[PDB]
């Protein structure tokens, strides 16, 4: 399915692509090993299609945050670099790239958000948060703002709230642990009760969103900004003099913004995997092959020290690695889809006064933890739904479809789905302890889920 002795590798088209080629050019040149590199639309989606059969590219490369994901489906082989080659790349790449205490991609590139500034209005950009305020009432007197970012998705609001001790989920022996998450925490809560003092003081508006801040931005309306390196090119059309830099510590801590690693990944049907390992360490990950792509389209910061040092004379990509050293890698895992959600309606309820810091942050907490929960047990579930024994899968079929129609509430549906996993032999004590459950409260669970599937299937309403 795979050809051997050829190199096939999908890439997004917004990547210098023919770049790529031509490091494969070279590969091919020295080695007598094609290289084809392809950038087919929503390659995130059709990689674990076509690799559950075998079938795909020999290389993938893509954010690091979907890996855990094609891992935990078995689509990856791991990678094994030597001690020498690791020592390459920023250390806290590689903790972008981890699965079940191993490694799965090689990191390629390194973006996160900076703080950009109007040298035209603000010489000299705070170097906290906390002086805001002051700077902006001094900006309003001459019918400019200090600070417009975009307030809508969480991705902007973040390094705020993780500042002073927010996290996402805490990693923790090998594995991010999605009981840990780090929401409501002390720090979280004052990180986002300065946002909103911000809005109540009429610094900011709730209501901004991206297009918003960026218009404003550059226009020159606003002195600062938040944004990341694919918005460089409309300030440069707009010709604002702006600066890239660090972004203001809260509380005397550093923003955390969160940091996405462009990653490579090799198929595990692969059979050029010892190929594969030697293009990606000795022909892309060097100086002549980073280059090769970066002036195809540039790259922004990269993991390879060698040469993020030559990128870094340009200031801005300077402050985007600082930024992201001073980050929180994006966890890899598909929980991080619960979090974003929750995240973002705590924000919003906050920010427009719907609710306190307090209930906002507690409500994101309880849903981001407890969907990971379910998210677990609905696993084992499914464990149980291609088994072999019919009686387990019209059961668990029967659970599904009680849920589906809205008989379940959320808060109960650990502990019902609890229950039908353990009368469907697919409950381990592990799971069972690491749901917060007890023996005796998934009997009566149980019981009450015969009720309920009773009146669901034989029952004349």
């Amino acid at each position: 399915k795979i050809e051997e002795g050829k190199l096939v590798i999908w890439i997004n088209g917004d990547k210098g692509y023919n770049g790529l080629a031509e490091v494969g050019k070279k590969f091919e040149k020295d080695t007598g090993i094609k290289v084809t590199v392809e950038h087919p639309d929503k390659l995130e989606e059709k990689f674990p299609q076509v690799a559950a059969t075998g079938d795909g590219p020999d290389i993938i490369f893509w954010a690091h945050d979907r890996f855990g994901g094609y891992a935990q489906s078995g689509l990856l082989a791991e990678i094994t670099p030597a001690a020498a080659f690791q020592d390459k790349l920023y250390p806290f790449t590689w903790d972008a790239v981890r699965y079940n205490g191993k490694l799965i991609a090689y990191p390629i590139a390194v973006e996160a958000l900076s703080l950009i500034y109007n040298k035209d209005l603000l010489p000299n950009p705070p170097k906290t948060w906390e002086e805001i305020p002051a700077l902006d009432k001094e900006l309003k007197a001459k019918g400019k703002s200090a600070l417009m970012f975009n307030l809508q998705e969480p991705y902007f609001t973040w390094p705020l709230i993780a500042a002073d001790g927010g996290y996402a989920f805490k990693y923790a022996a090998g594995k991010y642990d999605i009981k840990d998450v780090g929401v409501d925490n002390a720090g979280a809560k004052a990180g986002l009760t300065f946002l909103v003092d911000l809005i109540k003081n009429k610094h900011m508006n709730a209501d901004t969103d991206y297009s918003i801040a960026e218009a404003a931005f550059n226009k020159g309306e606003t002195a600062m900004t938040i944004n990341g390196p694919w918005a460089w090119s409309n300030i440069d059309t707009s010709a604002v003099n702006y600066g890239v830099t660090v972004l203001p510590t809260f509380k005397g801590q550093p923003s955390k913004p969160f940091v996405g690693v462009l990653s490579a990944g090799i198929n595990a049907a692969s059979p050029n995997k010892e190929l594969a390992k030697e293009f990606l360490e000795n022909y892309l990950l060097t100086d002549e092959g980073l280059e090769a792509v970066n002036k195809d389209k540039p790259l922004g910061a990269v993991a390879l020290k060698s040469y993020e040092e030559e990128l870094a004379k340009d200031p801005r990509i300077a402050a985007t690695m600082e930024n992201a050293q001073k980050g929180e890698i994006m966890p890899n895992i598909p929980q991080m889809s619960a979090f974003w959600y929750a995240v973002r309606t705590a924000v919003i309820n906050a920010a427009s006064g719907r609710q306190t810091v307090d209930a906002a942050l507690a409500a994101a907490q309880t849903n981001a933890a407890r969907a990971a929960a379910i998210a677990e047990v609905q696993a084992a579930l499914q464990a149980a739904l291609n088994s072999d024994d019919d009686a387990v899968v019209a059961w668990v079929q029967a659970v599904m479809d009680l849920i589906k129609n809205g008989k379940v509430s959320e808060e109960e549906a650990k502990l019902m789905l609890a229950a039908a996993a353990a009368y469907a032999g697919v409950l381990s004590p592990e799971l069972m302890k690491a749901l917060g459950l007890t023996p005796e409260q998934i009997a009566r669970a149980l019981a009450r889920l015969r009720q309920l599937l009773g009146l669901e299937h034989h029952h004349h309403h």
